[PDB]
């Protein structure tokens, strides 16, 4: 539950008929951000200020949205909302809020022509609250599918999931993940729980089929899992980027194949600018991986 | 003149009252793209698909916009236009266009509250045409300023410039650049042509003043831009397009000082053609792109 971390609120905007939506994490306490875009097919906005050799931005929130490339419009909707509320870096003549965002492709279920837009991004910020939030096919996970080797008709439902890992000394690492993976999702035993299905109804085992020579028939094939991991420790920008990089290891333990040519897999990481809690980044990063992994499964047990 | 390259059209949208705008380069022939974000303060969209280890996107156009972070909304305006015209990667249920973009900060001149938005991005696309285009304080360069050590009040005007370098065999490399640089711009001699000014109008020499201890008083200085497109009519791979973008920054370094600072969002996009008979070593193309970018920086402030 991402809101276990100080100052985070989460809001969803959900169109259950068109099967799309977006989710925003809002930071009421200032954060230190990092990112790792590992997939080969990612569409993002504002990620350049999240790298260690950039200046320290003032991140107001981070968005996970449907709509493929079109859905980054909802991030501008969020930016507009926040400017109206008086948030963002103060340059005197204005305040400049920043809402980095990544997308999933969800156009092949429900309505292809409805995507998160300026109004829907604003709706998600209006809805943002503390405490527990809904999981499953909601917000950015509303049109998420898993296992697309034979196209979306043989896929399983994906969704939005969350988990919190507790370490010593009051330290927490939480994740919120939207699973729309090309590959199959397995539990900690190694059982397929969501994935491409044969016509006859059983899980096909995407990786086993591809080794035999079955060809990727997904819509993007001719040329995603996205999330946020957050901790109540203090980080530097370098550590936040290292944390985001290690979190991908969690994804690799749950999803196979991962980081393919149709996947836009992206992890955002945050720590708090003011906090007395510190810990080695290699441990935080390992916990981030575990939380990310657990969140992937949470997504499909709703 | 960026439109000297096969298949490129350029359109501006200009708000001369608010002092902001955007410029789009539209690709009627399929391109191979690359990018190098070198500044420490860049705001961009869609750049991940432009790296060598990403899949080959279908880039419909690239936009240079004002408006700081808010201006990337014009890029989504362009995306909507192109979808309606039937351009973009065909996914069966839809076509998905892509319009990578980078911004300058122009909110400290004219009106801070007007920025390129969905409609302004659409206006630039509608206006996109072949042949010669206007330069100076137009389009993405409308609210551009140069030399902000002492704030925008003592700066010089920036703008949007372009240049073509001809090599052997019909090979061309062209550049289009929006100069909004923190630093001063110098000619090949090392004379200052645009830069931070003392109150009475003489050039202060930004770098000389900083070495003596004058402190950055620009709006963005408390957190601790030149943007452009270089294009060639040669066929490139994705690796070569990114190498071209990386080398092109060298041209910026020859013209602008300081460059790549903590208040600069310096970003160069590079394109080559997917279909062309023309090839050449990327290190030579890269050097010509540097020269083109340098000449375009100067064009921006003489027009
Ligand atoms: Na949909
Ligand atoms: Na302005």
């Amino acid at each position: 539950m991402l809101t276990d971390i100080d100052g985070i609120r989460v809001g969803h905007a959900t169109d259950a008929r068109a099967m799309t939506g977006c989710t925003i994490a809002v930071f009421d306490e200032p954060v230190v951000p990092g990112v790792d875009v590992r997939g080969a097919n990612a569409a993002t906005i504002y990620t350049d200020l999240l790298y260690p050799d950039s200046v320290m931005p003032s991140v107001t929130g981070i968005m996970l949205t449907g709509g493929s490339a079109f859905g980054l419009e909802a991030a501008l909707g969020a930016v507009r909302y926040f400017e109206e509320q008086g948030r963002g870096y103060d340059v005197g003549v204005a305040k400049i809020p920043l809402v980095p965002a990544a997308v999933i492709y969800d156009l092949s279920v429900g309505d292809a022509n409805v995507r998160p837009d300026l109004a829907m991004g604003r709706r998600a910020c209006e809805a943002a609250k503390p405490g527990p939030f809904e999981r499953g096919r909601v917000g950015g996970g509303t049109g998420a599918t898993v296992g697309k080797l034979y196209g979306v008709r043989q896929s399983s439902p994906g969704g939005l999931g969350t988990a919190t890992v507790s370490l010593y000394g009051g330290i927490k690492v939480s994740a919120m993940i939207v699973v729309n993976s090309f590959g199959d999702l397995r539990d900690t035993a190694g059982r397929i729980v969501a994935g491409a299905k044969y016509e006859g109804g059983e899980f096909a085992d995407t990786y086993a089929r591809m080794k035999l020579g079955d060809k990727n028939q997904s819509a993007l094939a001719r040329m995603t899992t996205i999330g946020i991991v957050s901790t109540n420790c203090r980080l530097t920008k370098v550590e936040a980027s290292r944390m985001a990089t290690l979190a991908h290891n969690g994804l690799a333990r749950a999803i196979c194949p991962i980081h393919t040519n149709v996947d836009g897999d992206t992890i955002f990481a945050t720590g708090l600018q003011k906090s007395d809690l510190t810990a080695p980044v290699d441990l935080l990063g390992t916990a981030a991986a575990e939380a990310a992994m657990l969140a992937c499964l949470d997504a499909v047990m709703q």
